[PDB]
């Protein structure tokens, strides 16, 4: 049985607390409330209750039933060499992490774990961690010299490894039954495939291992370049044979993947050119489409990870200069901000891109990414909208964020910030609060007041009560209503906005673009 791992579990115990990935809770007196409680405040997880539960656990396989029943072989799948970097990490989730992986691979395919001490200041994490290992087959410990940040501790362990694959863990996860045999074999398949596994959260409190029992979820951004998760579109869905297969990802999801090794050395790994920590993985999505490239999520592969109890601005603006061509303006249109950072000398970047041979920007909103509505942002028809008759005061929605479509519309001084004053008016008539979402102005059937609807989808009709005439006189009109937007002023003389009967004189009527 070439599936077995180098170690196995013992058998599972449904009395042992955690059992399966089963939600815990101990029943505490006040003294060890408060012991919970500090470790809590220390580590952001619970440590306290991580240190009563198995470092040997069982999880319960919930995958889909294809998932169970595939067959590998063995013999031809390439090896792998797992890379877990670490900080500061506390003993019984970094121990189990390790235990998990040694415990769910076959031992066939997995060359090695390399952990790598970032330089860690614990003291637990000095010479007893080298000790505890010493016992465990193919478990390699490299320490840096100094604070490297989770990338470059990355490329430490990777520069060190010889398996033919990657495959990037952190040091608090657990990893499913058969997460590994679906990346290696995708891998094996097609080398120049960034597999990723589908990452189940565990609850930092409970310990509960929440698995995705179905389809996944998959990455993108939104305009500002923020990640942004999206259900997989239609045309990803009827190009896959089996709802098993590999989906397509936009994007990267997490920091968990599997690579080629000489592929990833090829790509050039990780933008060593970045200094500033976080946000690393856009510019490396962007760089493995674009350079040719396919970053997928594996449904059959799946590896809980502790999220812990709750800025890198400058990577983004990276990834936008280097990779996104003439459409990083949309996104400084709406994440102004980004215009001051110091990204940094990109030089080599754009001669890697050229050596590469990689493809436009275009290319991948055409062939990767084709669900994503891209701003027209027409010269003189996008940005803050100025009143003619309250001149101080610019159009502004303002929602809860618990609901975008919340608000009404309404006036506030105008800033030239953007944000709540950034809006475009669109070839096909629609007025787009878009700087989050793609959100239209509306008039409700029969109201007077301005609301936000969801903008159609791509090619969808257009509904009338979202359709807007901008003339050249500052009017702007209406037609479903018939109304035209004027500035008013309140019982109490706050600025604001309403839908009266069209006036091409009243200047509360007329309006104006700025940048």
């Amino acid at each position: 049985d070439l599936s077995r791992p180098l170690y196995k579990k013992p058998p599972a115990d449904s009395r042992a607390l955690g059992e399966w990935g089963k939600a815990s809770k101990l029943q505490l007196n006040e003294d060890e409330l408060k012991q919970q409680e500090e470790l809590i405040e220390r580590y952001a997880i619970n440590i306290y209750l991580s240190d009563r539960i198995s470092l040997h656990r069982h999880i319960e396989d919930k995958r889909m039933y294809e998932c169970k029943s595939q067959k590998f072989n063995y013999r031809t799948l390439p090896t792998t060499s797992v890379i877990i970097a670490f900080y500061n990490e506390a003993w019984s989730t970094l121990l189990r992490t390790i235990h998990s992986v040694l415990e769910t691979s076959p031992a066939v395919l997995l060359k090695e774990i390399i952990l790598v001490d970032d330089l860690s200041d614990r003291v637990y994490l000095k010479t007893q961690l080298e000790t505890y290992i010493s016992n465990l087959d193919r478990v390699r410990l490299i320490r840096t010299n100094k604070r490297e940040g989770l990338v470059r501790a990355r490329l430490i362990g990777a520069t060190f490894a010889t398996g033919d694959v990657l495959t990037f863990l952190d040091c608090h996860c657990e990893c499913n039954s058969g997460w590994l045999e679906p990346l290696l074999e995708r891998i094996g398949r097609d080398e120049t495939a960034v597999v990723c596994p589908v990452i189940d959260t565990i609850d930092w409190n409970t310990f509960e291992f929440y698995m995705q029992i179905g389809e996944p979820m998959i990455g993108g951004f939104d305009w500002r370049l923020t990640f942004q998760w999206h259900s997989v579109p239609k045309q990803e869905r009827d190009r896959r044979i089996s709802r098993i297969d590999p989906i397509r990802s936009p994007t990267m999801a997490g920091g968990l993947f599997a690579v080629s090794k000489k592929y990833f050395q090829y790509l050039g790994t990780y933008d060593t050119g970045m200094e500033v920590w976080g946000g690393e993985n856009l510019e490396l999505s962007f760089r493995v489409w674009q350079c040719g490239g396919k970053l997928e999520i594996h449904p059959c592969s799946h590896v809980g990870h502790v999220f812990p109890k709750r800025n890198f601005l400058q990577n983004t603006a990276r990834a936008a200069e280097v990779w996104m061509d003439e459409y990083k303006e949309h996104f400084y249109n709406r994440n102004p901000p980004a215009r001051k950072e110091a990204y940094g000398d990109i030089s080599e970047r754009k001669l890697l891109r050229e050596r590469l041979r990689c493809k436009s920007f275009d290319w991948y909103l055409k062939n990767v990414f084709p669900n994503l509505h891209v701003p027209e942002d027409r010269p003189g028809w996008h940005g803050a909208i100025r009143s003619r008759g309250i001149s101080s005061e610019c159009l502004d929605y303002n929602s809860p964020d618990n609901n975008p479509t919340g608000a009404n519309l309404s006036l506030f001084g105008c800033h030239g910030q953007g944000g709540n004053q950034f809006f475009e008016y669109t070839s096909n008539k629609e007025i787009r609060f878009n700087s989050v979402t793609e959100l239209c102005a509306e008039v409700p059937e029969q109201k007077n007041y301005v609301g936000m609807q969801n903008c159609p989808k791509d090619g969808f009709p257009v509904p009338a009560n979202i359709i807007w005439h901008f003339k050249e006189d500052g009017t702007i009109f209406h037609p479903h209503s018939g109304l035209c937007l004027s500035a008013y002023r309140t019982p109490e003389g706050r600025p604001d906005v309403q839908m009266r009967t069209c006036d091409a004189l009243d200047k509360n009527q007329i309006w104006s673009f700025e940048k």
